[PDB]
């Protein structure tokens, strides 16, 4: 977990939401140092308990209702039992992580902050700091408005089953936990992402430092900045390494969330298209389409990025071993050609399966087999 | 996007389909130069517009059309919408890419004269002339031929269904639009085909200039044409890399029109086997599959040949570092070999997959699924 | 397989269950001399024959009853049939690798004393003995347990089933043969497991010595002891392979059953689910699932911790040769580079596949595939 | 194609099966001279013409028969189409790569007349003899057992459907072109299995040469074995080459062709157990799932082993650079392992897919998929 100023609002919104369970205080230097909240600790981990029980009492409460609004059938129970239960999963593993990645973060932070050091001239932090909020807005602003646009179109399908006997409309409301549930999963996705990208973004500017400096006394001075490149290279892929090992089972479980939740979608968009019920629950479901497509993006482009930014760097240093005369340089180019050429730079999800972009292609393939699959079943009967 | 004199016929065919908005004016010393035709740029995406608005125009016509000829059924609907999307997002995607890759489109025309410059001895301005025009000829004859098939086949088909209160002829004529996107599509692909098989075909000039050369002041010389080789092979993959980063979007949707077109004409090829209504219908769709196939092959060889040769340079290398031993010479074919250690040859459609010959495997592999998945659901009711 | 003084007890298990027919004298030195018993070499043969031919017999005579208890239905039947086949098929393929593995036995238990002998300071008797009765004790627990429960809801649903004309429990009772195959199978999973958590354990340590006596005369004893981990190292290699020659057809089938068990399970899981007929069954269904979800895991993760393990010395000698000078050290270090560059460092599974935690992902993708297209069709009709 | 004395009697078969159109001389030195067959060319392409026909013609002449026995229903149609049509495809890739194969014939031949010189210690031509014909003579009895247990169960399955107004029998005359076909898609495996294990078995005795002679004046001449090896292990990986541009289409079509015969066969195996209408039926079928797995094998292993033996030096040449000192020797080793670095030792079937062990898993994913969703289609009605 990166912890910056520039991005510090992104850690608020996921301390708060029982993801970063951290006490941060602001060095003189400007440095942001790190500890165990244990107040927040305790926050994060109560919450999470009461959050879950919440939205499966609810969800048990919809399918022993009288008229149950979402748990009505067998299919429906199951479809949406699924729905939540994804949603579950990725939010334990995000607030998982967060209570058990103390070290990670510090050492991450450590790093970062000798990297940016070194990257100074590369630095913005107005542009970080704008990116990191608009990143933070768009997605709790793309979530609340979901999430109340699924609400009301959820309460009028309620009311529309309502009958004097029963109350539909309560149904709907004992579903507010799994709306929280969805805020707190988009927080996790922002911090990870929000971690990734500036892992991608430093390597990004590492490079472009090199091929400034290098393809654009004094040579020892150069060594030696070439020196500080290496490092600064080697220790942004150990960062990539302490993000996967903090945060790989909750992206692990953010991209099964991702994939059931475009199957069950779009499955039920094309149920609700053979019934041509709600045009309203039409336009909400293709909203929550394009919502979960952009959230899979959120989490796959940024490894993505990072990887493709640190594998290039080999390129940059050939073409300036291919460019280098002096003894020492020489050496310290050669050197560097030789760290290069054994660097892991994908992020690993718990081992299962590299996050990149190769991971859409997968998923397309295995969307297009369960939506050919289950489509052909309901109209083949 | 490679413009050369000899395959400018093709350029010409692209710019008028909306695809290259570039001027180009011949320099005295037969180089073309490039700049962007806002003249054409415009009328680019203007053309693009206006077909895809009248492509889902007259899909709409025929859907809400008294006797539907094509949007008949909710499962021809379905696939007919799907088999002009796919159009559709490739040749939106291809002319997004023509509008947007003016810089690398010049820089892998600099990149190429100077290769050509290198390759003088290999060069062939006749033969390559003859193939881009045999290329873009074939293709255009043969997209041109299957769209009258195509429409006489439908023109009948409306006339059978045609009742004295309402004209269905109409309705065929309603597709025109979507068959001009064919033709953008296949000067598309024709394009990409032109510049993919430039750079294959020159990586392959290289490697035999290099066996010819090394294994078939005098050594101080050959140094040198050493080294020249080793620029040409590097600047060779930057140009791959540069055809990857200006089309790989048009190249993946191609791709998923492809994939999305054999899936389809194959289904309808079986429907109507099933019906046994129209031979006509079925010798069209048969020439449809095979259209599809071979555009499928002209996007996955060019690519394929282009990373084998690149591949195939590090053999040639080895055996020269085996039967070299001028000091020089041998350490430049070790910076040659060290070069060629870490290249990455594969076009990359967006990162999403590798354009090579496993693709064709892997549509396979998927079209067999779905063809059994769906050709079974229909024959078990 | 590794035969240890520490983990004798899995061996003895293992002698016992037909799997490690050796006899084992221990050294006045501690060592342990390991040698074909051909008693106990028969006995195995002989007992798996015996087991093997006394469940398919049970299978039968349940088919061939009066009024089946589990063969009763066409398809109860297959998956009855299939899951008595993955077993016979795992247990069989584990005999088979201890009679025939002798060799592979003698030379990986000398090479794992050599490496014990210069990871002298990392080892921990105590904890290894401790760790090794653990995971046999609950392994063969948790299937005791299970098997227990299997056998008396078995007995239930045939009493259910009981008719004053034939007895059903009988039926049940010919069932003990396919049980007492299952425990083979839990002793040759822990037999394996052992094996492979071993030498990724060594693994890890030799990292850790590495990095303590490296990043954390004397000179020559140190490039000495670089050297002696260089050999512990390439040692540890080969003994993976050893594991893998030996024991790679009995993992494969392992994993075949694995993947079967977890669809089969599944299935009857949601069959009787549809049912509603026992929730007894149900319970004893799900111990099933995370019976054979943990045995995957338990084939799987120490075959990607020793692989990943071996893979990260390359990291620490990039390191050490980064922070070396000595010239004979500087040597040792360039050479454990070079042996580490081309270390084939995963287990392989006779060829077919890599085992790894990248299976899983397959193994769930397929499951998923296959449980979509079991329950649709169930659900369809 | 490997044609050598020992293995010449496949060679022979292959010849008289259209395969190989070669006219071989054998030198007074014992080496086979191979040169064009223009009576054997025209004798193989008018041979395989004319079995295609009538393979084709026996097809629909069953199909349009009063009592087709093979070609009765829509689905058997489809079927039998199919598995006559992969065999026919096979076939024609084979004697087609037999026909455009001559120069690479030649390139591997004198290649591996130069090894085997290389590696005479190691030769043993009654072995090898021995091995090719009882190889090819296995494959043929193999196949005419089989052929003739289908003739006879079809016979007798067309008497039983007999009238007196049409002879049944001469429809089951009318498949004998296809059986002929059966016997040329044995020799052509046979041929391409001899020559795929003479590559490995090739690889395997020069690793064990290399181990022998460095790990079991006189420096001079062992560095100068040492070259001699390493342009053996670079020769036998061009002849892997060769033998991949020669027929790497005729493997496709081959793992086309098992790959589609183990589906049906499977299918048609449970459609017969469901009817259970011939137990001969049943066990002709099994033979011909066995038959068909063998030759998957067949193809398969060989390529594996080929691949395995080529990456196995890698290890065995860093070994001996870890245990030599001499100047001349130490620099022949080096440029071994750089030469081995970038070997590809894979046998590719024209970039589609690699061809080893990992294949048959494939292979095994898409039969399960196949099988369970066609077996759940036929059981759901
Ligand atoms: O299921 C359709 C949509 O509704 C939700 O459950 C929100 O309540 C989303 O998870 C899903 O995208
Ligand atoms: O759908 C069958 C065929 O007809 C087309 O739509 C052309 O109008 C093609 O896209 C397709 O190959
Ligand atoms: O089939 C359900 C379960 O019952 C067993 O057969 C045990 O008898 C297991 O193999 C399986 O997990
Ligand atoms: O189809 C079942 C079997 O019968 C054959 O067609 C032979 O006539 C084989 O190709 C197949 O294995």
């Amino acid at each position: 977990m990166e912890i910056s100023q520039p991005s510090i609002g992104i850690f608020y919104i996921s301390k708060v939401l029982a993801l970063a369970p951290y006490a941060t205080v602001r060095n003189s230097k400007g440095r942001v140092e790190i500890g165990r909240s244990w107040l927040f600790t305790v926050y994060s981990a109560t919450l999470t308990v009461v959050m879950v029980f919440l939205t499966y009492r609810g969800l048990l409460f919809d399918a022993n209702s009288e008229i149950p609004v979402r748990m009505k059938s067998a299919t429906s129970k199951v479809v949406t039992a699924l729905d939540v239960s994804v949603v579950v999963m990725a939010i334990v593993s995000g607030v998982y992580c967060g209570l058990f990645s103390l070290n990670d973060t510090l050492e991450l932070n450590d790093r970062l902050n000798k990297i940016d050091n070194t990257l100074n001239a590369y630095n913005n932090f107005r542009r970080d700091r704008w990116r990191a909020l608009g990143m933070a807005a768009v997605s709790l602003l793309a979530i609340s408005i979901l999430v109340g646009l699924d609400v009301g179109t959820w309460m009028r399908i309620a009311q529309d089953m309502n009958i004097a006997q029963s109350d539909t409309e309560l149904n709907v409301h004992w579903y507010i936990p799994f709306y929280s549930l969805y805020f707190i999963l988009t927080g996790l996705q922002v911090n990870i992402a929000n971690t990734a990208y500036g892992l991608g973004r430093r390597f990004g500017r590492l490079n472009r430092m090199l091929s400034s400096s290098f393809l654009a006394a004094a040579a020892k001075n150069k060594g030696l900045l070439l020196k500080s490149l290496a490092d600064s290279h080697e220790s942004l892929g150990k960062c990539v390494h302490l993000l996967s090992n903090s945060f790989g089972i909750a992206v692990l479980f953010i991209l099964v969330s991702c994939l059931l939740h475009l199957v069950a979608t779009a499955y039920f968009l094309f149920l609700e298209l053979l019934s041509k019920r709600d045009n309203g629950y039409l336009w909400v479901q293709m909203l929550w389409i394009c919502f979960h497509f952009l959230r899979l993006l959120m989490v796959v482009e940024p490894c993505h990025l990072a990887a493709r930014e640190s594998r290039k760097t080999i390129q940059i240093v050939c073409e300036i071993e291919r460019k280098v005369h002096e003894p020492i340089l020489a050496e310290a180019v050669k050197k560097f050609w030789q760290q290069l050429l054994v660097v892991d730079a994908d992020f690993s999800a718990c081992g299962l399966c590299r996050v990149n972009r190769t991971i859409l292609t997968s998923f397309a393939s295995a969307i297009a087999t369960y939506l050919v699959i289950l489509i052909q079943f309901q109209r083949t009967n």
